[PDB]
């Protein structure tokens, strides 16, 4: 589960589109769109540690809960940029941020270029084909993947402490 | 009444991706996803008249107003299948239909294959690049485009009467 | 035969992007581009039996051999429309036809819309990710998939006779 | 060099997909595929000058002429990576390199992710919709666009000398 080419959806296997990203690989750059329709680049090397969180949709229960959690857990932490990315259009994401006070993390949409396929989390089969799997990536300042967590079951939340602890050592 | 290769967004023109469709052309089939995540084909020939309405996003003011309008005016009509298509994910469209009781028309997402590019309504530049322009197509039972309407200004509502009158003739 | 969600590339398994099609399913329409840059629609229901052959690239020995062989065995056959589809740009397909004198079958490119993903043959991993796997589909006049053959290994050629016999059976 | 939102095909205008890149902008990264099927990253900041040359297809007369030409004037020039990019599959580019001794420039395909859309050269209408317009980009060591040249007539060769003179200044 931690990292693989397949995940489960309600117990049924779902294959992901490659490539499978491994620790040590350069983090691909993803040109995503924020709620104000501006584009931003996640991935690559930055002067800060990056935490990229992918979710199927902010308009779904689990994803909503997860984003709220990371928004609270990463709050106040300096030296790190946290971005929750999904295929939701910026308009849905804007609505999400208006309904909930999200200010410790940035939500972004990958609808325009679908660059997250480069992270190996694009779902390749089933009802959710074309949507992103639930995963977490931590990128160091050298722009290398330092940590990967692919949640084995899409309907399940990730291990939050494993993520925070890795960010701390970086 | 006639398609074009550009539309305005607050007065400023934005180019559309081709091809430009014209009455008489075969209606391309678009494989879209409904709110229950089932795939549906719009376009092509069906034993019913098809009204395809494209909008930038149901999570925006005008599109919301437009969809509610068509839902009301198309209520009770037999022999016709009306579908509002956008790049919103099925999850957002699901939430839209739960907030406004939309039951006379169908809503579907073109996020998976982006087949509406085949209708010449995919926006190719500016802040809304990758989203669909506001338009209406009516397909006859033989699968041919019988009517087209491209709203000149994205922030404008379409001419509803013109659409209803043409559907009644088909 | 039966379709599958995986194929081997030089012995190594690679997953395909869904959905997986089966005999009886409606054949999805694919808007492809011919060597003259015109668009052709394959799939759906037509008053003719359709044979859609997918290959990784006409610029590789195996695909060239497969295409020449199908061009030969389908020569002069009435009531059928055979199309070889790949992600090659039309410019490469044109050069191919010119060099191999392909006149009995049509070659077309899926580069513009990649509609063949709807047939479950888009490779989802490995060196050929984004390319089409080697397969054969036969669509009946009703627009239904009447036959399917997914070559288990990309470097291998398909079973030609099996296809020909089925086409004849469908008339 | 000059950039625009349209190019002509035998004097007839064809619109390009946005965005328009300008000198001073950061050079977007494009994940392309070489003839050996390995992935290479063009754009972004590297320790060398980058010359990115986009063409409709190497399987066309003009494109072949231009490639051989650039492979001539950029010879022996150290500290500069030259890549010719197109939507041709790697297999055609491999065949191209085996037919013409090209050892001063690298050819790569953008078929997998179509990242060159980020450079504003993706054609959006007409018979060539989906392939790249003819252009030349020069990226400095800081990863910024330092030069841009969009050939006004896609069927013609670009202005070679001004490209080589600019790379020297860098």
């Amino acid at each position: 589960g931690h990292m693989a080419r397949t995940v489960n959806l309600k117990g049924n296997p779902v294959t992901l589109v490659g490539p499978e990203l491994k620790v040590g690989d350069r983090a691909p750059e993803a040109v995503v769109v924020t709620k104000d329709l501006q584009e931003k680049i996640v991935g690559g090397a930055k002067d800060v540690v990056q935490v990229i969180i992918t979710v199927p949709s902010l308009d779904t229960p689990v994803c909503e809960t997860e984003t709220k959690k990371f928004n609270e857990i990463m709050a106040g932490m300096e030296g790190v940029d946290v971005t929750v990315v999904s295929m939701d259009l910026p308009f849905a994401q804007k609505r999400f941020c208006e309904s909930f006070n999200i200010q410790n993390v940035t939500v972004a949409s990958d609808f325009r270029y679908r660059d997250m396929e480069k992270y190996g989390v694009l779902i390749g089969e089933g009802a959710l084909k074309g949507i992103l799997a639930r995963a977490v990536f931590i990128i160091d300042k050298e722009g290398k993947v330092a940590y990967v967590q692919l949640v084995p079951e899409i309907t399940e939340e990730p291990n939050y402490d494993e993520v925070v602890n890795k960010v701390k050592e970086l």
